[PDB]
């Protein structure tokens, strides 16, 4: 109870910034997450023994894939932490509990293949969940771990608080399906500009939390250039493996997944920054002004990819 988690001085300061990189020391990531829960939610919101056991079961259920791994889970949780700490008074006690957990669990048991590849392979999960296939699986796996003996971090919540927090986690994890992002942001853009956006309207909060999840999920594009650039390698390592698997099904994959069309990556990043990242952090900055550093960092990395195309690197 009086056992505060503390980080070394450089991490203690840099962890508060949107562009923080959790580092290459795997064995610090759990302490970094507990640190963020303690500052974000309180030392009192989870039994430390249950939290520790939950974290380690969640780690165990991420696979050793190049990108959709335990480092991604904690990276997405830190970006959420930075949004919550810069917007203290806009979120309920339960939202602060639910969302960090939602981010840690959002890619649980990912194999490094898109929903499309599951559908074209005819994977069993594609029959169980016809849309947002992996995202429904990630939520299911989250519930599975919450029901392991001594893993129920929400045990002390009321019956209705418990249903609310699991509802927050479910919607948050579903919204990480990039197919749902486009429509969610257009709606949020209209609502903001017509001045109909109302954070007391639960359906409106749902949409805003969904945008926050897309923002945290895409947060590799908001780091220092060398983090952004080296993360892109891991992202494309999965994409190209999926491209290979598409070829094995007798299907020419999209260029994004074709390791023969490696030359087209710079332009592909421009497309992605312009079609997805920039609009996401733009709309997010309009709704949550203190998140502007994400938009600023994203724009800086766009300019870096523009420099790559111009052969200045
Ligand atoms: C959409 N798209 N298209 C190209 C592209 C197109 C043509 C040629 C080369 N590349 C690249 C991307 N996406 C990303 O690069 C990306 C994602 C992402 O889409 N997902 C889904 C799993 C995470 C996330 N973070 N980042 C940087
Ligand atoms: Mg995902
Ligand atoms: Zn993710």
């Amino acid at each position: 109870g009086l056992m505060q988690f503390t980080l070394p001085v450089r991490l203690c300061k840099e962890i508060e910034l949107f562009h923080f990189d959790i580092g290459p020391f795997e064995n610090m990531w759990p302490g970094i997450f507990v640190y963020m829960v303690h500052r974000s939610c309180g030392t009192s919101c989870f039994e430390l023994e249950k939290l520790c056991r939950f974290i380690m079961s969640v780690k165990k259920n991420y696979r050793r894939v190049p990108y959709h791994n335990w480092k991604h889970a904690v990276t997405v949780a830190h970006c959420m932490y930075a949004i919550l700490q810069n917007n203290h008074t806009l979120f309920t006690d339960l939202e602060r509990k639910g969302l960090l957990i939602a981010c840690l669990c959002h890619d649980l048991d990912h194999r490094g293949f898109s929903n499309s590849y599951l559908q074209k392979f005819d994977h069993p999960l594609a029959a169980l969940y016809s849309t947002s296939t992996m995202e429904q699986h990630h939520f299911s796996q989250t519930v599975s771990i919450l029901q392991l003996e001594g893993h129920n971090i929400f045990s002390t919540l009321s019956s209705s608080e418990y249903e609310q927090v699991l509802e927050i986690i479910r919607k948050a994890i579903i919204a990480t399906d990039l197919a749902l992002y486009f429509g969610n942001r257009k709606q949020l853009e209209e609502m903001y500009q017509t001045g109909s956006l109302n954070l007391n309207n639960q359906s409106h909060r749902d949409r805003v939390i969904g945008l926050m999840m897309t923002a945290c999920d895409l947060c590799s594009v908001t780091k220092l250039w060398p983090v952004t650039k080296l993360t892109a390698n891991d992202i494309y390592a999965e994409f190209w493996a999926e491209g290979d698997e598409m070829k094995k099904l007798g299907i020419q994959p999209i260029p994004m997944m074709d390791r023969d069309k490696k030359d087209e990556v710079p332009q592909g990043q421009l497309g992605f920054y312009n079609a997805v990242a920039i609009p996401c952090y733009t709309t997010l900055t309009q709704i949550l002004p203190p998140t502007e550093p994400l938009l600023k960092a994203c724009r800086d990395n766009l300019s870096q990819w523009e420099k790559v195309i111009r052969g200045e690197e």
